[PDB]
Order: structure tokens, then C-alpha cells, then sequence
């Protein structure tokens, strides 16, 4: 249903609204995208390990939703957004500008466009 | 209250339908849709629906689609109840977007707490999307 993606370092109010949003959309359903070392230090002076970061954000879903979500590793730009046919896809105002980029790529390939759902965290 | 959105809604379409499923994820029936005035809808485009008609297309497509006739407020000033009532979500397209941004300062300078703005970039192709509640 929704596709999510981030850092998540740290993790602060404005990511709990994006992840908020992406289950209020998706349900007890979705899949979170984190990302790698690699892909996390490119956008910032990130200084958590992939799995610390995956864990945070597991266990804060589980105190607040009471169940555990899937995560998968990002390890390039697109996640798994050019092959899954998402219904929403959920950013931030960090994250928007790769959302435009994914779509524009997405019609190239004759994709149907995912509907990007913006999450301002006045942060 | 939980999900602000407003509009004209003419035609109602797959724009607005994607604005409706969203804000309906986020609120449940804790959603207020506010549908412009005559007046106001006029100042915008040539509008040849009636409020009563648009809020009840609106209405019907709610009741039809997720099963609850939703609450409408008129929309008479460009912040409807914006800058008065609580919200924690307002659900906006990108024509409504800076609206929302403007709903927020105002907030601010009034003294009342900002609203978390969702903007659905609604492209007036897509994915299809499973319209409904999920629960």
C-alpha cells in the first residue's frame, strides 16, 4: 500500500508524524525502508549503524502501535519503487524532492505515478 | 477534531477522491470537509453547482465509498475554521498548499498550535488506490 523511507537519525517528532501518516495509510501492513551506512552518510553526518536505526524506529512502532513493522535496507535511491505499484508514496520535506525524481523515472518507464503524500515537520 | 479539508468539489474528481481517502485514513469520522460558499467558490472558477448540490455530491460519494455521511461546514472565509478549532492533520492539494502554510502563521501569530499539513500531490496517470478504511 505505502511506501516509507528515511534515516531516521535521530528520530524526532517530525518522523513520528511521517510515520504516523504511512500507517494511518498502510496498516499494520507495512514495509519501513531505512537506510544504508552508505546511502544515510551521503545525506547527512550520520554517526548510528543501519541495525541501531532499524531498531529504533522497530521498537518506537511497537510501544505506539503495538506491533512490529517490516523494515528493509535502502541501499539506492529508488528502494523497491520503480517495481511495486504503491498506492501512496510518504515523505518528508527531506525526502520529497527524491519522490518528484522517483516518479519522473517512474513515467519514463511507462509507470503509472505514485501519489506522493507530504508530511511538513517543520523541524 | 482530528482531520481538516476543504474545497469546491466541481467537478468532484479523482483529485479530490484521492484528498477524501487520505484525510478519511487519517480521521476516521473525525474528519470536518469544509465545501466553499457560492461566493467564494465564483472567485476561483465559473462555478455552476450550487453549495447544496456540491455538498451533497460530496456527501454521497463519502456515504457510498466509506459507509458514513461525512460532517460539512461551509466554508464562508478563506481560513474556514482553520485559525478557530483544533486540528491535528489538514489534508491539502498543491492549489491549497500555500493556503495551508498561510493557516499556519496565522495560527501562530494568533497564538494557537500549528496543524500538521498533509499535502497530497494529487496530479491534475496513477497507482491504483484501494479506496476504503483499512482497520
Amino acid at each position: 500500500k505505502v511506501a516509507l523511507g528515511g534515516t531516521f537519525e535521530p528520530l524526532h517528532e517530525g518522523h513520528k508524524k511521517l510515520i504516523d501518516v504511512a500507517i494511518k495509510l498502510g496498516g499494520r501492513d507495512i514495509t519501513i525502508g531505512v537506510t544504508s551506512d552508505r546511502m544515510a552518510r551521503a545525506r547527512i553526518r550520520s554517526v548510528l549503524p543501519f541495525a541501531i536505526r532499524a531498531e529504533n524506529v522497530k521498537r518506537y512502532v511497537m510501544r505506539k502501535y503495538g506491533f512490529e513493522p517490516e523494515i528493509v535496507k535502502i541501499t539506492n535511491p529508488y528502494g523497491k519503487t520503480l517495481d511495486v505499484d504503491f498506492e501512496y508514496l510518504v515523505v518528508s520535506p527531506e525526502t520529497y524532492e527524491m519522490a518528484l525524481k522517483i516518479n519522473q523515472k517512474r513515467e519514463e518507464l511507462g509507470k503509472r505515478k505514485i501519489t506522493i503524500v507530504k508530511v511538513d515537520w517543520m523541524m
